[PDB]
């Protein structure tokens, strides 16, 4: 069946020129909406959230990883990271790197998270752990966000990465410290403004993760605490035909709006 808000995305999407994908989970009585929910998505920087969950699941049998340095050096840095390059021949904590990779989207500092985690697959099987069985991470920063259509690695679909969301900042996958870290940091954001959030009433609260890459891949992925009622969890991806297209948060905004007015 075909609702009349996915009515409404099919006709967003359509003048975008691109491919919109979202998954929505009300968690007032845990109806999902989507559009191509199933289909997949390079996740670009919205893999973060992944790998900072898998070490905040590490840190719960080891209480000061969080605090445990992590060299960097100038060969570390990679095409974008504002907080990592002042640390350059100095030390980063995990926890440290934890957020400047989620609230900045700080591409070295993912490195790291993904080196403690034992490489890419690390963090596919955290993912697994927590029966997402569609998350996969296959490289490292910043080709894992080359988002070429068609292409299987670092992607992941709209369903299960809401699902997976849910799990992780309103469910216990994690344990109840490290939820509320998690929740801590992604309410801590710096980038979502132009995304999700712009979409939403201005009396709401969220956390989310923006991620941008190539063929104008614009994503974002929110916890939302709207006025009056149980929380959301919010998905929308968004990639372009052209390799060189510009981004467009205002497509995921727009997202957001429909879906909110559907409520
Ligand atoms: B994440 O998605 O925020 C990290 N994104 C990138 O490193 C990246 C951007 O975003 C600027 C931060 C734009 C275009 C790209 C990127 C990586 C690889 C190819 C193209």
């Amino acid at each position: 069946q075909t609702s009349a808000v996915q009515q409404k995305l099919a006709a967003l999407e359509k003048s975008s020129g691109g491919r919109l994908g979202v998954a929505l989970i009300d968690t007032a009585d845990n109806t999902q909406v989507l559009y191509r929910g199933d289909e997949r998505f390079p996740m670009c920087s919205t893999s973060k959230v992944m790998a900072a969950a898998a070490v905040l699941k590490q840190s719960e049998t080891q209480k000061q990883l969080l605090n445990q340095p992590v060299e960097i050096k100038p060969a570390d840095l990679v095409n974008y990271n504002p907080i990592a390059e002042k640390h350059v021949n100095g030390t980063m904590t995990l926890a440290e790197l934890s957020a400047a990779a989620l609230q900045y989207s700080d591409n070295t500092a993912m490195n790291k998270l993904i080196a403690q985690l034992g490489g890419p697959g690390g963090v596919t099987a955290f993912a697994r752990a927590i029966g997402d069985e569609t998350f996969r991470l296959d490289r490292t920063e910043p080709t894992l966000n080359t988002a070429i259509p068609g292409d299987p690695r670092d992607t992941t679909t709209p369903r299960a990465m809401a699902q997976t969301l849910r799990q992780l900042t309103l469910g216990h996958a994690l344990g109840e410290t490290q939820r509320a870290q998690l929740v801590t940091w992604l309410k801590g954001n710096t980038t979502g403004a132009a995304s999700i959030r712009a979409g939403l009433p201005t009396s709401w609260t969220a956390g989310d993760k923006t991620g941008s890459g190539d063929y104008g891949t614009t994503n974002d992925i929110a916890v939302i605490w709207p006025q009056g009622r149980a929380p959301l969890v919010l998905v929308t991806y968004f990639t372009q035909p052209q390799q060189n297209a510009e981004s467009r948060r205002d497509v995921l905004a727009s997202a957001a709006r429909i879906i909110a007015e559907g409520l």
